[PDB]
């Protein structure tokens, strides 16, 4: 009933912006789910940075890494959109700070440094996801080549459902112990790039942790979030979009409205 209405609403949204909208949402209190194109492939863009952060914390918890160890990169040619790492280039940053910058500011320098030094590159990132039982995710390339988002290209893609299920496992499940999971949640809650996406779709007094992606091409953008409503079990929302042409720009408002629709479908 409410599921079918919601589907018609997304379908009309995606025709209105001349693109493709992928949705998966989970109410963890009731078990209700809503899906639209949830098994189709969408570019990850920066959204996998949220998982990269979790992988770091997994290593830290195993004591293979110290959250406080210094990461130096004084000679590096910092990638475009390294807002945080560019400021600390001279002094270095703790591992914890680098990982949270990758997440909360989508810092590309942080991303590539962490993947080259600690995660074993895209293949290692992919292995981490396989290890939690995510079979859809694949990371093939580095920043910034991974943001191309060419129609038909399966590199650097996942599906809305797998993204949602993965976030649930990492943010709410048992891959990270109690202490390290709490850090992960606070990193997600401090994301800075998501104000006009899922955050814009819920009451202001709900607590949200999210991670956005913006490929900068093919109108390709996304957002996934854990949402703690007041006095009630958490929700998980995964929103992915692509557009037909290279020069097409992404639509924050579309993402926010798809969010609104998904949330309605599962409440
Ligand atoms: B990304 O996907 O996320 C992000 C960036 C960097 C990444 N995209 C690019 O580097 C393309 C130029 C920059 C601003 C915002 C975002 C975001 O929404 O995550």
């Amino acid at each position: 009933n409410k599921s079918d209405a919601a589907a018609k609403q997304i379908k009309k949204l995606e025709e209105d912006f001349d693109g493709r909208i992928g949705v998966f949402a989970i109410d963890t209190g009731s078990g209700n789910t809503f899906g639209y194109r949830s098994d189709e492939r969408f570019p990850l863009c920066s959204s996998f940075k949220g998982f990269l952060a979790a992988a770091v914390l997994e290593r830290v918890q195993q004591k293979k890494l110290d959250i406080n160890q210094k990461v130096k990169y004084e000679s590096r040619d910092l990638e475009y959109h390294s807002p945080i790492t560019t400021k600390y280039k001279g002094s270095g940053m703790t591992l914890g700070d680098m990982a949270s910058a990758a997440l909360q500011y989508s810092d590309n320098g942080a991303t590539n440094i962490i993947m080259e030094r600690f995660l074993g590159g895209p293949e290692g990132m992919t292995k981490f996801m396989r290890s939690i039982g995510d079979n859809e995710f694949r990371l093939d390339r580095w920043e910034l080549e991974l943001n191309t988002a060419i129609p038909g290209d399966k590199r650097d893609t996942s599906t809305p459902k797998a993204v949602a299920n993965s976030l649930n496992k990492l943010a709410l499940g048992n891959v990270l112990n109690a202490k390290v999971k709490a850090i992960y949640q606070n990193w997600l809650k401090g994301n800075t790039t998501g104000d006009a996406r899922i955050r814009a779709s819920v009451p202001a007094d709900w607590v949200v942790g999210d991670k956005t992606g913006s490929c900068g091409a093919y109108g390709t953008a996304n957002d996934y979030a854990v949402i703690w409503p007041k006095n009630r079990a958490p929700l998980i929302v995964s929103i992915y979009t692509t557009r037909k042409s290279k020069d097409d720009k992404h639509s924050d408002k579309t993402i926010a409205e798809a969010s609104r629709i998904a949330i309605q479908a599962i409440d």
